[PDB]
């Protein structure tokens, strides 16, 4: 009873994520650098699909055009040689201190130019690689106090950025989407578009809306106490999950980015459930960081055990939804119900009917159970292997 | 240095507010009910503008239709007498039993159907007084456990249930808008749509959008730790502020729903800022509950302290934004390049401007100071009325 | 493969638990109250070992010292009839609108005496019945605004309190012993001592600190953001793990009292391998409320799977412990090494202790892996029962 | 009406707050280093009293004894020219790679044994310089997993330590207390001894306990939810408030140390008000980042606002409790009866006395409303210099 993961699992993981260091805000790196291609030829021997990348990750910054063609061929041999791919791609607008007010957003408008610059430079190079999502997670789009950000004007300058990345993309005729990244605070005091449903609700406003989705994170919505799984069905519902990161979270504090499965397990199962259900297809991405007291042993450890994690909860969610009696279950809450129109008969229709008001029995239908305890209970049986 | 309120400052109260008898998960009652008209007629000496009601405020659940005609009839009354308006109206679809699942998400399809006649009939009323505005808080839709509510199924009830209403509506000829009001949890374990954002997305799957807009409440998004200022910029941002809801909130725990300037008083005076500068021009509503420790004078004395709160925090932020010293602050913060577009020279002058990339001096671009905190320690001066 | 609960096991629920009728913050009780006799019957059905009371939930508040005896007999009769015992009982002082400032700390002196008498006559029925520990809940014990309540008179009203209880107790020669329960808010808005850690420290200024320890709740210490673990441990390093509130909760929000297992499933495992490996021998009491949504069979089915949960995580965490490979882990991340004194040679020999600085190798020791991520693998394998 | 510091305020500094270079887990310095005697002339001429200092902010890490004498003389000759005084010294365990899984409870013997030499060479130093109070803050005390740490052998590793310590200091006859610092988490998932209540518990188990007290943070019991003014009315009844951290926080999430009186704005009036009332006498110490946006004029104007703030915060409450206005209402809350005793009478006669049971009128007292919500929004006017 293994679980052991192959390329076609389609696990990926960021190169910043096996490649961190281990510096936080209060303590030195406690591991040496990563080679890219080292990191490509471990993952591949774990059983990975591939790897993502930011700019700043595969070619060091300030790198002249010499450099830049190296570190590509480099890293290119390396997917050739392990037959790894590239999915996913993003910039780093967050590390350098010209980026300390935002890329998109920055109050200085030089800064802004040089952010949309910097981005497209890398679209191209994603695009040579392979990648199908260009992610964009604007950690330093925000403010510590009130008067130093007008979130009106922000979210001005965030839709130029973006209406001006899906003209670029159009114009090469790229076959590429793009995807935002929410988080709700952290390294800012405050993120702009700072959960799922703010990240939703900006992209109906681009002139251009389906190259645009979203790339949520389990961690960054329960930095703010929010449901994950509810959060991906509605992104779900709305036609925009375009990939997703994976990883876990004890509660409200910092970003942990705990190998996943860690954190709020039974977030992680209900997450799986419906990913497998609503037949996802992207790539199942590692955004996670082996904590600082690891050596390298403990950092392949941490990553294989993300791919595990997921293999188990993919079969304990899988004999769930299989059971005969959790499918009696469901019925006796009445799910199959829910999945029903309420009204297909018509607005008149439901005026009319004396049943839905006039002659509607409250107490009787008040006193109905609606079984949910036993049906968690079968869900918690399940996923412990427990069911007797 | 007086903050009187009047009928044009607009201020409005739910029913429920001043009349909250107390009762908690804990404790029983510690006040007695409020007649309705005898709230109307003291709001009205404080200074209101109007107040807003669920149906079953004011007509007792169960009421035949004569006791209902008689309860409306004396209603009216007290508003003629005390030129009182009611601009918002609202359905208990979460008080009775059968509501235990939800209205309009119920798995039983029947209560579904029954929470939309609920609903209808109280569309008729609130036209009837004069409401603009028709509030939705889906308190009850919404999970304890994982299984128990399949939220894409859920999303396709509530859209089917809003596009029924927006039929009935413009089938009536009725001017009314509707106002989504989100909360995270409480008294479900998770609801959907949590926040301002997630009802901002739904909103644009609608058939008619142009019939909705948000009602945000400063303590819901708080009870997520996120910054309501910046979720009251974004739904101005994207034209759906149709509403609002006052009140102070202590961080990430219970609905407190204390008086409004109480909880985090910076983020309400961002939030005064920002409605008056955005020109907001709706009702300013509070939606508070008098602690039960209160008996009726501490009801007034609550309710009052709302309305001058507003009105202390109106002046501070009116000086704040007229001071020159606070505009040169701005200025060298460069608020005004944030306002000004990032490339109006389109896309092609951008990918050849040398200023942009290849000769941008990246380095004295980071050096630049931001000059924020500067900025925030004249916003506290101001805030404290201690200007030297 | 089954997990079936004996009295031997020691599991108790409270009256109030089973007995909730579904009444929260929003709607209408949904469920008809319970006979305590029938409670008691039905749960030792289920393999309970023990109930447990407020004052209140057995003998309805105002009661005849004639109605008072006649609710005792009947109660006693059901535990006679099922073998039942009563090792906990407590008082209700928050219900009553009398209480709505507090009891011991209410700023009115006379309510405060009456919260003593009150308290002090459940004492008397408490040890009559057999129980050995009484629980103090301060829930309205607190504020709302910060000039409300002043902490150190407060804190000196709570402590004259307790120590007229130790007095009585000790007068009246009476085996029973104090169990001070913390949650850090709701329904006050701040609630003094709010955590194990506050609870703690108070008891150390007791005339008595002998008589007074601990009752913990799993979704208190979580409602602050705290390892519920980590605090039972603290407790049990001083000693005053008295008696433990079992239960679940999803993170920072009102408490939500889920039955034990659900929430963080994970803390629920570090739990039980705690209780179990360091032999607490008190009551396994749950705390918990079924859903409103259940009917009568929904909340027998929940109390049920709290003992579930606990059996199924007891033999995981046994297993865990017991798994040679576990073992080699533990030997691997020095385990062993946090048991041993860092300095049992004394100070001295320290000081002269050349290998412990002007010799220390840091660089050598930095490099060592703590091989954490390992042994938290091999935690969770044994957790979903996937030992491979 | 201008708010200016003098040395006898008792302001003070961490070197390491205004010389915080601006690296935080996602990007790099935006400032140069500061050398410690500039930070010192600097914070002089603004009106601080003092500074206060880790080992390594003033010595680097690995200095020979030559080098070290150096910094100290360098930094000796910038007091004597100043007058600025040292009041607090600590030691810095949690940067150096060697402390990644602690200092006094590392699972690695050797490495417990090196903090504990590391401590104490530098406690030499603070008693030369003239330091009252070390301060303890173990971030690196604690665990991402929970097999990881059995926390009651990492309590008696600590109390190992902070005995050993209290023997040295004891030994060599220095004046000088300790005082612990608590963090619920960041950088460990979870920190031991997470709140103030948690560390005053500890206290009472050492062997002399009359050495240690609390250095509670502002910014640290907020990211638990917990009411900063009540946690340190708790240390201030224990006799314990050694020294505090004075900063802002806004709600649950990473460690954000703003200036003081950013955050919460209330938590700041009310702490202010308790620390003047109580006759705190020791250091009002800002630990606090200045933003990383901003430049070395934005550090300065940073460091000057905590001090302004505080100032602004004092005339406010001393204000407020001056009032007879407020004097009168808190009578009116019966803020004089908490302050009584509550049965001074002994035992015997509150069993004996009917008034408090027997004949209690609980509907009429029930009935008493306490007047909080004017006396908090007199408090309210106070604040904002809104009296009217
Ligand atoms: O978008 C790219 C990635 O950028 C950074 O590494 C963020 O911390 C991570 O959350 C994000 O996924
Ligand atoms: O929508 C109507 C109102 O309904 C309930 O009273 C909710 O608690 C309140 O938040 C909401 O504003
Ligand atoms: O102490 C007795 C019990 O009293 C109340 O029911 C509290 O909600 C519960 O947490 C506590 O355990
Ligand atoms: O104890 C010394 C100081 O050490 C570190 O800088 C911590 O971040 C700070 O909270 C603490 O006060
Ligand atoms: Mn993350
Ligand atoms: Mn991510
Ligand atoms: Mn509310
Ligand atoms: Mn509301
Ligand atoms: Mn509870
Ligand atoms: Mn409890
Ligand atoms: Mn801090
Ligand atoms: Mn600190």
């Amino acid at each position: 009873m293994n679980y052991q993961p192959t390329p076609e699992d389609r696990f990926t993981f960021g190169l910043w994520t096996v490649g961190w260091q281990g510096r936080d805000p209060f303590g030195d790196a406690t591991r040496r650098a990563l080679d890219p291609v080292e990191s490509v030829q471990r993952l591949a021997e774990l059983g990975a699909h591939g790897v993502t990348f930011h700019d700043d990750d595969l070619i060091p910054f300030g790198s002249s055009d010499s450099e830049r063609e190296e570190h590509v061929k480099r890293f290119r041999q390396a997917l050739d040689d392990t037959g790894m791919k590239v999915p996913m791609a993003t910039t780093n607008l967050f590390t350098h201190p010209v980026f300390k007010d935002g890329g998109f957003t920055a109050n200085d408008r030089d800064v802004r130019r040089y952010a949309l610059r910097k981005t497209i430079r890398n679209i191209d190079l994603a695009v040579e690689l392979g990648a199908e999502t260009y992610v964009a997670w604007g950690g330093r789009e925000g403010a510590e106090s009130g008067g130093a950000k007008d979130v009106r004007d922000a979210l001005d300058r965030m839709k130029e950025a973006f209406d001006l990345l899906g003209e670029y993309v159009t114009s090469q005729g790229y076959d590429i989407r793009f995807a935002i990244e929410p988080k709700p605070n952290e390294p800012r005091g405050d993120i702009l578009l700072p959960t799922v449903g703010h990240a939703l609700a900006f992209i109906e406003r681009l002139e251009r809306p389906e190259l645009y989705g979203v790339n949520p994170e389990v961690g960054h919505e329960q930095m703010a106490g929010l449901n994950f799984p509810h959060g991906i069905a509605q992104a779900l519902w709305a036609g925009k999950l375009f990939h997703i990161d994976l990883n876990g979270q004890n509660g409200i504090k910092y970003d942990q980015d705990l190998r996943f499965g860690a954190g709020d397990l039974r977030a992680a199962f209900w997450l799986v459930d419906l990913l497998e259900s609503a037949g996802y297809s992207g790539p199942r991405h590692f955004d996670f960081k082996p904590p600082r007291t690891e050596d390298f042993d403990g950092v392949w450890a941490s990553a294989a055990g993300c791919m595990r994690n997921y293999l188990i909860l993919k079969e304990r969610a899988a004999a769930f939804r299989a059971d005969p009696e959790v499918q009696e279950a469901l019925r006796a809450s009445r799910l199959d119900e829910l999945a029903r129109p309420t009204a297909a008969d018509g607005l008149q229709a439901l005026l009319d009917d004396r049943s839905a008001f006039e002659e509607f029995d409250v107490d009787a239908a008040a006193a109905r159970g609606m079984a949910f305890e036993r049906l968690d209970q079968l869900a918690m049986d399940h996923l412990l292997g427990a069911r007797g």
